[PDB]
DNA sequence: TTAGGGTTAGGG
DNA sequence: CCCTAACCCTAA
């Protein structure tokens, strides 16, 4: 499997999902979205990334 | 099922 | 290359 860089659209969609249901819901926030190809742990990760470059 | 530490692969 | 974002491991 090829590691997949999160587009612009995948990082908007969970920042809206923290805003909607809360940070650590991410599977409440993974099934309010059509995220194909991305777990809720690939989520939280990205999150933790996301907060880290300050986005 | 998520939190947090650890791992690895691919792009800057 | 090699750093770091995308992954994995696992307690609770």
């Amino acid at each position: 499997y090829t590691r997949k860089m999160w587009s612009v659209q995948e990082s908007e969609w969970l920042k809206q999902g923290v805003v909607r249901y809360g940070v650590g819901h991410w599977e409440r926030i993974r099934s309010a979205f059509p995220f194909a190809g991305r777990t809720a742990v690939n989520l939280k990760d990205r999150w933790r990334t996301m907060v880290k470059l300050k986005m």
